[PDB]
This record gives C-alpha cells, structure tokens and sequence, in this order.
C-alpha cells in the first residue's frame, strides 16, 4: 500500500484505537487517502474512536512545553505553532501521522501565480489574496515574538511555507463539531455529494465517527463536510468544488457612506434594525434574494427628495416602508447601481460562460476545474443577479411608492359630512 500508511496503520494498532472492532482500512483513492469499508456497513454505524490522548486541539499545547508562550495566542495561532513543532521532533506522538500529511492540498493558498491568473476578475482570488496576506503578517509576528525569542523549543527555522503547511493543514482537515479538533484517525475520511445529514461526531474522552451512509464491503466511506459552504469556500478550504449549481454564489457589500450627508440619520436606522454601516449579503444560484437586501439598497440610495423618511416620526416605521418600496426614483436609483455592478464585475474576467463550460467538456487538471467552475459559476450569479434587477426595472411602475400607499386611505367618496357637522 505505502510505507508512511503502513507505518501509521501499525502505529495506531498498537495504540488500542484500531482493532478489531475497527471495520474499515486506509486505501488510496482518486482523492487521496481515505476510509474503505472491511466490511458492510449500516447506517450511523460507528467506523472509528480516538483517544483524546491523540487530538491535536488548543488544549493539546497548553499541556505542552509551548503550553505558557502560547498561553495568550489566538487558539488557531496555537495550533499553527504546535503542528510546525512537533513535525520537527522525530519522536513526537504525531511521527507517523506526519508521514500521511500532504505536503500541500488545492487549496487556492497553495496556488501559484499562473494558476490564480485563472481566477482572474473573481471574489474568490481576492479573498484568498486577503486571507493570505493577513496569516502571513499574523506568522510573522509569530515568529519574532515566539519562535525566535524561544530558540530552545523552536530550534530549527521556521519558514512561510511551514505556516501555511500548518494553516492549509488546519483548515482542510480539522472537525469543529463541539470548536478546532485534528484527530488522527478519521482524519482520513472524505467527502462527497451523497451525504446529506453532516453530524455524526461525538464521544463517550474520545472521538466517535459513525458512517452516515450504509456502504458495501469493499467501498469507501463518506461523509458531508460542509450543506452550506459555497463553491468558493469549498474551493479554499479544501481543494475541491461541487457540479452543484446551488453551490455557486457570490457576496454583495453594501455600506453607508459617511460622505453620504444624511450618514448619521442613515446608520441610525440601520442598526436599529440588525445592521452595520458595512453589511455583506449572500447570492445564492437559484435562492430568492436575502431579506433585507432591497431596504438597504434603499436606505443606501435614499437621497434628497425621500429624506423626509429619516426623520423621528417614522423611526418606528421606516424600515417597513424601506421593505416596501420608498419612491420610483429611489427604487430606479438602485436598480441602476446594481446592474451596472454586474456588468462590471462580468467585465473582469478573462472568458464567458460558453467557453469555461468548453473546457469543462474536457480533461481538466485539479486547479484549473476548481478555476472554471469557480469562475463560470461567479458568471452565473452575477447574470443571475442583472436579471433580476432588470425585471424590476420594466416592473418599475407595477409597484406602490411611499406617496401612493399614502394617499390610499384618502376616502374621497365618504358622506355628505357637511349635514352633520351642520347639525352641532
Ligand atoms: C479532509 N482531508 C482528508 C485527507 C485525505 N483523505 C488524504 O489523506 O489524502 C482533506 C483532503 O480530502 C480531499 N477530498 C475530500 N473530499 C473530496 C472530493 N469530493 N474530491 C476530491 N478530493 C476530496 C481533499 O482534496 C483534501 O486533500
Ligand atoms: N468542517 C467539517 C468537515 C471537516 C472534515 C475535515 N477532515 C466538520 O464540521 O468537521
């Protein structure tokens, strides 16, 4: 099989956890390592248990050497350290778990720079230059304020590419199913669109993974790791994407302005109702717009004429009025801003959806698929996105603005009122 595998299926005999009431072995599959069934299994069925004694978590380097120069660190900062650490020590615990460890995932944080060329125009490059980035200055930190002042524990150099060895390593295969655990044996485990539950770990301490799924001996055995990460958040958190349309979407930022005149007033109302002078909203394919994206858009494109809104007669109202729709000119406004958004952002990329869906005709390597199912979908939302906005733009008038539902209970046809107050 692999001498590294082998070495750590035998590591972990000898540590009681796989026995004989163990029903699966590691094999080498098309995504890596994982779990094969020995054996039928049914469903929620327990595959495996560790013992806290193996975990690899915040507590797990407080009962360390490291345990007191960490003792103020973020908790995944910690583990960073931690993982570089004992991966030096050829007599650590994690020896021959380390011997399994891939030296790098797909993961975009691993992209080179001609790779990330083929995310060029999408959000999913710019988050992961800016998480990128913000764990280099974070390590760095790191290195002049522990590594380096500490040279009896961190003797060796501690370079780049080992921090985000240890974030790539920390962020593809932890479980925060409690919240930042890395347990040794269901480690291994997989993913795939079968699974459709995503909750089977507990423990009586250790570590219970039970199969959600009823596989066949000789099978392998997965699991749901994330029913609503995105495509983009699958794609850097772990190295791979779903066909899934309903996977793809795409974040809207809106934020009042303080170079808005009416700011004050504007983010008053704001977070009266739950938001922030910045808020994001989430664009799924094929979901309805997220509640509380038009009031903002309104609230945003509010203006002049509409002002009379922010005033303390309607605080107790004005969003359910925003809700509803506040002027022609307001709603035409944002409209406008929001189309010509997409058609810019749909501007920035390098290919249209016809050739990204080409290419996907073909054989496409690792990187390169999540690039242009990445990006096709991106396209799809954003156009998804125009269209709805251009609907809105013919339906422009089918609406009833602030003034008409005003003047809604006028009632001009009552009664001759005249003859009674005539009578007093
Ligand atoms: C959760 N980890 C499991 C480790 C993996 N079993 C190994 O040791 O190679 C992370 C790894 O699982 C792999 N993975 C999980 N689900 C899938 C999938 N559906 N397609 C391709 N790779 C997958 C990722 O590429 C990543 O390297
Ligand atoms: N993030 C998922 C799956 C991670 C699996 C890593 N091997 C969880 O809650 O555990």
């Amino acid at each position: 099989l692999s001498p590294a595998v082998q070495t750590f299926w035998k590591w972990l005999q000898e540590e009681g956890v796989i026995t004989a009431k163990t029903p699966v072995k590691a094999s080498v599959v098309t995504e890596g390592l994982g779990l094969v069934a020995l054996k039928d299994i049914s469903r929620n069925d327990v595959i495996l248990q560790v013992p806290k004694r193996l975990w690899i978590n915040p507590d797990a380097v407080a009962a360390s050497e490291i345990g007191r120069v960490c003792s103020e660190l973020k908790p995944w900062l910690s583990v960073i350290l931690f993982l570089i650490r004992e991966r030096s020590r050829e007599d650590s615990v994690w020896k021959h778990y380390f011997g399994i460890l891939p030296q790098e995932t797909d993961s975009t944080i691993y992209w080179s720079e001609e790779e990330l060329q083929e995310l060029q125009g999408s959000q999913l490059l710019k988050t992961t230059v800016s998480v990128k980035e913000y764990v280099k200055n974070e390590c760095l930190k790191l290195e002049q304020e522990i590594i380096l002042p500490n040279k009896r524990l961190f003797p060796d150099p501690v370079t780049l590419d080992d921090f985000f060895w240890a974030f790539g390593i920390l962020r593809s295969r932890a479980f925060s199913r409690l919240n930042l655990v890395v347990v040794p044996m269901a480690d291994l485990i997989n993913h795939s669109a079968g699974v459709t539950t995503e909750d089977h770990a507990y423990e009586v301490y250790l570590f219970s993974l039970k199969s959600p799924l009823s596989v066949k001996a000789g099978e392998q055995v997965y699991i749901q790791y994330d029913l609503n990460k995105s495509n983009a958040e699958l794609a850097l958190d772990y190295g791979f994407i779903e066909p899934n349309e309903n996977r793809h979407a795409y974040t809207l930022t809106l934020e009042i302005s303080e170079s808005d005149p009416f700011f004050d007033d504007k983010l008053d109302v704001a977070e009266s109702n739950g938001f922030a002078q910045t808020a994001y909203f989430d664009i799924f394919y094929n979901r309805t717009l997220p509640p509380g994206l038009l009031p903002y858009l309104r609230l945003v494109a509010l203006g002049g004429t509409d002002a009379f809104l922010l005033e303390s007669l309607f605080r107790d109202t004005i969003w359910g009025h925003l809700e509803l729709s506040v002027s022609r000119d307001n709603e035409e406004l944002l409209c406008k801003a929001v189309r010509e958004a997409c058609k810019s952002a749909l501007a920035g990329y390098h290919t249209t959806i016809e050739q990204d869906r080409e290419l996907k005709e073909g054989n496409l390597d690792s990187r390169l698929a999540i690039a242009v199912g990445i990006r096709e979908g991106e396209k799809m939302v954003l156009q998804q996105i125009d269209g709805i906005f251009e609907q809105k733009e013919l339906e422009l008038d089918q609406l009833e603005y602030y003034q008409e539902r005003r003047l809604k209970d006028l009632g001009l046809c009552g009664e001759n009122g005249d003859i009674l107050e005539n009578l007093y």
